[PDB]
């Protein structure tokens, strides 16, 4: 209901904060290249 | 084995270190703008 | 309606996968500094 089930949320919720933080790694690579062959 | 307090608990600790990481990316960020207009 | 055991295995992966973006944030850390002393 509105805790045990508020923990799969959360994990859940967490999840996609680590997703994006993975795409905000990469861009953050990229941005690092440039830098690297400019 | 199963301490549903203690999944909690972990959960909370993981989102912590969640939150260090963004701000770690955001010092990293940072360093590379120091370097791209440098 | 929620999986305790699964909940908290996928805990315990997104712990690991915390810790592979920890050494993946030195690895960039690392990248940039060669960048910068160069
Ligand atoms: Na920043
Ligand atoms: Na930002
Ligand atoms: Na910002
Ligand atoms: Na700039
Ligand atoms: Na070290
Ligand atoms: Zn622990
Ligand atoms: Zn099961
Ligand atoms: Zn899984
Ligand atoms: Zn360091």
């Amino acid at each position: 209901d509105v805790d045990i089930e508020t923990l799969k949320q959360e994990l859940l919720e967490l999840k996609q904060r680590y997703e994006a933080q993975q795409k905000a790694l990469a861009v953050l690579e990229q941005r690092v290249r440039q830098v690297e062959d400019q």
